[PDB]
């Protein structure tokens, strides 16, 4: 079903969650060939993670829940303000900027907190 579907881009979102704590950490740490491959990760599993999120947002368009889809709409216009801090992240690694590295590391740690208030209304929703 379409809440199978959710739990499962849920988790997802949770193993992008994790990767991102662990390249945090090798940030500081000054791991850099380490901070490359996790960033890497984080891109395929948030490209993954679009793809069940506008799945879902289709679905729930098709089936004609309304609620869901509103609550959508809001995530995945949320979901895209990360995609653009994550790509200026990616971007400010390969010039050597840890200023705005850090920067934009606070600045997604937002995004991803205020994404999972809506996540967990659009569970509740479906
Ligand atoms: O492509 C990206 C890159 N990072 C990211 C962080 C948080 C969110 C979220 F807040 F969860 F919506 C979405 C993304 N998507």
């Amino acid at each position: 079903s379409v809440k199978s579907e959710y739990a499962e881009a849920a988790a997802v979102g949770q193993e992008a969650v994790a990767v991102f704590n662990t390249m945090k950490a090798a940030f500081q740490n000054g791991d850099k060939e380490a901070v490359a491959q996790y960033l890497a990760r984080l891109a395929s599993l948030y490209t993954r993670h679009e793809e069940l999120l506008n799945r879902i947002l289709e679905k729930a368009r098709r089936e004609g829940n309304k609620e869901a889809v509103t609550l959508m709409n809001e995530f995945t216009a949320t979901f895209q303000t990360g995609k653009s801090i994550f790509n200026a992240m990616v971007a400010a690694f390969k010039n050597g900027d840890d200023d705005s590295f850090e920067s934009y590391l606070q600045a997604l740690e937002k995004v991803t907190a205020k994404g999972e208030t809506l996540a967990d209304q659009i569970a509740k929703a479906l």
